[PDB]
């Protein structure tokens, strides 16, 4: 059976646990490890997740996940200015450790329910554009884009491979 | 607010009228819509191509207006899921593009005949790079579910 | 049961293309016994096409009123508030029976949007159908559906 090992990424507070919470165990309240089998198109699918920041404490674990991630998440909240700007930080990091080029990654813009908007549809549209990625917009809360990010990223990946 | 045309296609008699008409009007026996889909307030327009789609031309001409396409094969047809490749065959060479918003469409699920099982509609679907959604417009099964994942695939195509 | 319906509109809208699709069922006073609402009724229809401006009989008389206007003619969307008007002051009251049909969906361009007529219809307090006699779409809820306005008058 296919295992895909996912990364999602972005700066403290954005919505990554949140994010995987519902895709996991599909609720939402107002741990960053995951591990479940889910039907992607028909194919089953054992998803091993981690939420991470690049801050917290167990920099070891996240080294190993990072190089052996096979799809990242780059999220960041449409209310959240510096979010969004950290979101090269990452793309960059992950192509220094993965040492390529052509690696599986959506960008993600979180909290799409909030009416506080400081980061422009058109803006992430652009960025991802020019990454050659998929943006997806979503909210935890409300689950919209969800499923669409993560399955997103597993068919990106299998692009990929 | 946004508008979205539409274009219903796949063998005769699998059901592509009775999924408009239960989208619209929650029946089984009009063509707009307004919808929200994610947050955002929209128009779904149908295309109505009853008695010109016999037409190659008019067929042309449907395939051109229309922004995103549902496959529809039924699930008790083996036939009109093999004429399903065919049908995004002509989407494309009209529209002269490789990238066409659509969405595979296996109807009639409540039938106990299936011959078409989900697994190879999947695999064609995972091929195409496009969803994969069974119906049935008898029960409403599936049925908003298709349309509004077809506008979901138009948008991002935009 | 019989029922007296007018169909009035500008030159070339379709006014006897839809008549002839309803009596005769194909497309290029007449009589036509349908059934409507469980009620077998006779359908006296007069095409006014050709019929001259200079009516007043046929309108006192006609217990309903298409107005036919189509999508792609925006003078003849235009002419509907003449059509109204003139029947509304000829038979003497603000209640009487019309509904709103947009000619010509078949076509792939249109200069009147649904919305706009939509609203005019909802103006005037009558029903608006789009209709193509080329196709048959929307013709017979057009007829039925005047015939329902006229039943709710009487
Ligand atoms: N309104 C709203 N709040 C969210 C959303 N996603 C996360 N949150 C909230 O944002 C805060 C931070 O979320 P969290 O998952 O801890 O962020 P993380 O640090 O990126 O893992 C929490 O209070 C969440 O409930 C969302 O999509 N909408
Ligand atoms: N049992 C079942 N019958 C269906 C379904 N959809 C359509 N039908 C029937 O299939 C036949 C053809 O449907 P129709 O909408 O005319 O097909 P079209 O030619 O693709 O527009 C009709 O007898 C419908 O009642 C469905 O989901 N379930
Ligand atoms: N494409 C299309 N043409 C129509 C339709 N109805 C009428 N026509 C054409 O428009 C022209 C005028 O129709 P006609 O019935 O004579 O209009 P009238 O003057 O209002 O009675 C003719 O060439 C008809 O064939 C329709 O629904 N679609
Ligand atoms: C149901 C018999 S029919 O001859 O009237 N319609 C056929 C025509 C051939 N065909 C298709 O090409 C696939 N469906 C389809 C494609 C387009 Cl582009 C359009 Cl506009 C409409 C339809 O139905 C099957 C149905």
């Amino acid at each position: 059976m296919t295992e895909y090992k996912l990364v999602v990424v972005g700066a403290c507070g954005v919505g990554k646990s949140a994010l995987t919470i519902q895709l996991i165990q599909n609720h939402f309240v107002d741990e960053d490890s995951y591990r479940k089998q889910v039907v992607i198109d028909g194919e089953t699918s054992l998803l091993d997740i981690l939420d991470t920041a690049g801050q917290e404490e167990y920099s070891a674990m996240r080294d190993q996940y990072m190089r052996t991630g096979e799809g990242f998440l780059l999220v960041f909240a449409i209310n959240n200015t510096k979010s969004f700007e950290d979101i090269h930080h990452y793309r960059e990091q992950i192509k220094r450790v993965k040492d390529s080029e052509d690696v599986p990654m959506v960008l993600v813009g979180n909290k799409s329910d909030l009416p506080s908007r400081t980061v422009d549809t058109k803006q992430a549209q652009d960025l991802a554009r020019s990454y050659g990625i998929p943006f997806i917009e979503t909210s935890a809360k409300t689950r919209q884009g969800v499923d669409d990010a993560f399955y997103t990223l597993v068919r990106e990946i299998r692009k990929h491979k």
